[PDB]
DNA sequence: CCTACTGCTAC
DNA sequence: CGCGGTAGCAGTAGG
């Protein structure tokens, strides 16, 4: 008997029939991984291996409706091909369309996470399912294939990232090599695949029936009632805790704690934000990039994306880094209160939270002005930037004029734990800057919409109420000319539509309504003389939807130190960026002074060299460069590297005369030779000012310099709205 | 009273 | 030119 309902399934031959405990079907993740396993059928026959994709993370069978199950269609494509029901308890794979089950997946974070709700969903739904040792399969690929280039040519396979790391740090600097990254199962060529077929006994690996302790690590992974456990389980974590590579035999209990819980890790560095610069991992590359590149003048978002993933070797899909450079510059009222990158295109309005946004491919954008402002340049050589991909990519964090984290604020749902933060006023923020600056008592804050003009009021600390506008213009007839921020204005729009022509299991309660909205939200209702009344007894702003909770309760961040950490008031978050800002403006000085004695150093001995020549001591003319070389160290010319780190002493390390021979025979003429000696004093000058500067005076000259700038933009942002 | 939903980066 | 599905957490409003 076939199957007719999924056409994309490669049915084994010898599926369902006497033979169906020994085939097997391959759930792919996604068809870059279908291509693959259907590619490998050529090789290992169609007669005992069939294979069906996946679309998408699998839907969590745990405190789901038995509706959203049975609506799943992809969950039911599984039970009908691999022939599978609930009742009883599984004691044979006998009664099944096949007798195993193998995962195809990335190999990345993600694909992990896959694996975890496919064990959840047949441990869930299938008892005794897993009990059947040899029923769960799981094929896997490389994660870096390195290839040495110059010294002894050989490719390694990695297959996570500890093992790769291990050797990154311990073996690399042997060779000359470079690292590729195997991300897809979609992308592999067929040369080195054919292969991985031909010895798939060591691609293979085989999940251990249940043991101890395996159903309960189940849930504590994907049990919604466990949230503050895994909290604790991802602390508990050790890093370099990862499964034995090539061991041949998986325990599920160690898969949790030693594969997937990377996934959860990588979850939350990406979803939750840094406390210092208040971005995500994403939302730092596409900045980072833009600073690579000068994105004074515009580029459309589809072109931008794709170049910042490139240059920060961004690992996931493009669309994801699109949406979220729209998000970074989304300038509708409830959106940022501070928007790095300019809305240069249809970004999305306030009606349904920039849902209404255009495509990547319609939008245009560049960094707004008072971005570098905010991020000064100066700070750029101070940061730690991410080694990945044998190449320099973001910095681990930026760091700000002012906590940014506290101006836009954040959302985010990780694993473990989640996060909220609203925006705050910066006059605010710069102004308790000035007060930890002054020694002095900080003042509380409260959340703070850009162009919103709404009212917000405190209830307790840690929670407010939020208030849009609702006025009596007429005898029955109300005007709602604001909404709570975050409300959007087709939310509104539907629940009044509901009054209006009733319901099913609601009466109308609305004569009439009308939209009139401009630069601002206008509706204008009207009610019966009837309703009036009642809605006085409930309230116009309560039975309005006019009233909106904002909770600091669950204000969660990564500390300077990588540590996730949750912060129980606003003004901890500034004092912990305050006292990292301060320093690294100390340390923003000494890097900017050392670097002017280089520079000082340079252009001294290049007018010493050209002088030199002038009087006709020293000649360049023949005489080989082995000569010339060492006459210049002889007159106490010093080497410069690349950075532009002099050497004394006598490649990369030392450095070279580039500095004096690498210049363009202009130099020498009298013309060059007066504009090198104006520089050279600008710099002495430059290194004078500097020195008779403290920490908090350049600082303050950054904030002014700002304060100026986000004057104009809210200017310019009142202007197009 | 439990449910369902919203937000957001990723699949 | 566009639509849709899923994870994960905290809290709020709906049936
Ligand atoms: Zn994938
Ligand atoms: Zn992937
Ligand atoms: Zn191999
Ligand atoms: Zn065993
Ligand atoms: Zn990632
Ligand atoms: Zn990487
Ligand atoms: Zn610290
Ligand atoms: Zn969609």
């Amino acid at each position: 008997s076939r199957i007719t309902n999924y056409p994309k399934l490669e049915d084994a031959n010898k599926a369902g029939t006497k033979e169906g405990y020994k085939c097997t079907l391959v759930l792919t993740e996604g068809d870059s991984a279908l291509s693959l396993a259907v590619a490998g059928l050529a090789v290992v026959g169609r007669d005992y291996y069939g294979c069906y994709p996946l679309r998408g993370k699998m839907l969590n069978v745990r405190e789901a409706s038995a509706d959203q199950i049975l609506k799943n269609a992809e969950i039911q494509a599984i039970k009908k091909i691999m022939g599978l029901q609930h009742r009883k308890k599984y004691e044979d794979t006998k009664s099944l369309r096949y007798g195993h089950l193998m995962i195809m997946t990335d190999q990345d974070h993600d694909g992990s996470h896959i694996k975890g709700l496919i064990i959840n969903f047949l441990e869930s739904s299938f008892p005794g399912l897993l009990d059947i040792q040899g029923f769960l399969l799981e094929f896997i690929t490389p994660i870096i294939k390195v290839s040495i280039t110059k010294p002894t040519k050989n490719t390694i396979a990695f297959y996570n990232m500890p093992d790769y790391e291990k050797w990154r740090e311990e073996e690399s600097h042997k060779f000359t090599w470079k690292q590729k990254y195997y991300k897809g199962l979609g992308t592999s060529l067929a040369q080195e695949v054919r292969e991985y077929f031909s010895n798939l006994d060591r691609h293979l690996k085989i999940f251990h029936s249940l043991q101890g302790n395996d159903k309960d690590y189940i849930d504590l992974a994907f049990s919604k009632k466990k949230a503050d456990d895994r909290k604790e389980w991802l602390r508990q974590y050790e890093p370099g805790t990862v499964l034995d590579p090539t061991l041949k035999e998986i325990p599920i209990s160690d898969f949790i704690n030693k594969e997937l819980i990377l996934f959860s890790l990588a979850d939350n560095i990406r979803s939750i934000p840094n406390v210092l610069d208040g971005f995500k991992p994403g939302q730092r590359k596409v900045l980072y990039g833009c600073f690579k590149k000068n994105l004074k003048s515009e580029l459309k978002v589809a072109q931008l994306a794709p170049y910042v993933s490139e240059c920060t070797a961004y690992h996931h899909g493009e669309q994801s880094l699109a949406q979220t450079i729209i998000g970074l510059a989304q300038n509708f009222v409830g959106s940022n209160n501070i928007y790095l990158l300019l809305p240069n295109g249809a970004f999305g309005t306030r009606a349904t939270g920039g849902k209404d946004a255009a495509a990547a491919r319609y939008i245009y954008t560049e960094l707004n002005k008072l971005t570098r402002k905010i991020f000064h340049p100066a700070d750029d050589p101070l940061y730690k930037y991410i080694q990945e991909d044998e190449k320099t990519v973001e910095p681990e964090w930026y760091l700000p004029i002012l906590p940014m984290i506290l101006v836009n604020g954040a959302e985010g749902i990780g694993t473990g734990w989640s996060t909220y933060i609203p925006p705050f006023n910066p006059l605010e923020i710069i102004k308790n800057i000035r007060h930890l600056m002054n020694d002095e008592e900080l003042e509380q804050m409260h959340p703070w919409f850009r162009g919103w003009t709404g009212t917000i009021e405190e209830i307790e600390p840690l929670r407010y109420r939020m208030y849009g506008r609702i006025e009596q213009i007429g005898d029955n007839v109300l005007e709602i000319t604001e909404l709570p921020a975050r409300t959007w204005t087709s939310t509104i729009k539907e629940y009044l539509l509901l009054g209006l022509s009733g319901n099913d299991k609601i009466k109308p309660w609305i004569k009439d309504m009308e939209e009139q909205h401009d630069d601002n939200i206008k509706f204008i209702i009207t009610l019966s003389p009837e309703e009036m009344a009642k809605t006085r007894k409930i309230g116009f702003y309560e039975r309005f939807k006019l009233i909106s909770p904002i909770s600091l309760m669950n204000m969660v961040a990564f500390d300077p130190h990588g540590k996730i950490k949750k912060y129980n008031s606003v003004n901890e978050i500034l004092s912990e960026f305050y006292y990292v800002r301060l320093e690294y403006y100390q340390k923003r000085k000494d890097h900017m002074s050392e670097r002017l004695q280089w520079e000082v150093e340079k252009y001294s001995f290049q007018v010493k060299f050209i002088k030199m020549i002038i009087e006709k001591e020293l000649t360049v003319t023949n005489k080989p460069r082995n000569a010339i070389i060492q006459e210049l160290e002889n007159l106490g010319f010093p080497r410069f590297n690349k950075e532009g780190k002099p050497y004394y002493g006598s490649e990369e390390l030392y450095g070279t005369y580039e500095y004096l021979l690498g210049m363009r025979i202009w130099s020498l003429t009298k013309e060059r030779y007066q504009k090198l000696l104006k520089q050279k004093q600008e710099k002495e000058t430059e290194l004078e000012n500097l020195l008779k500067l403290s920490a908090k005076d350049i600082w303050n000259t950054d904030l002014k310099a700002f304060e100026v700038g986000y004057q104009e933009f809210l200017q310019r942002d009142a202007e197009a709205r």
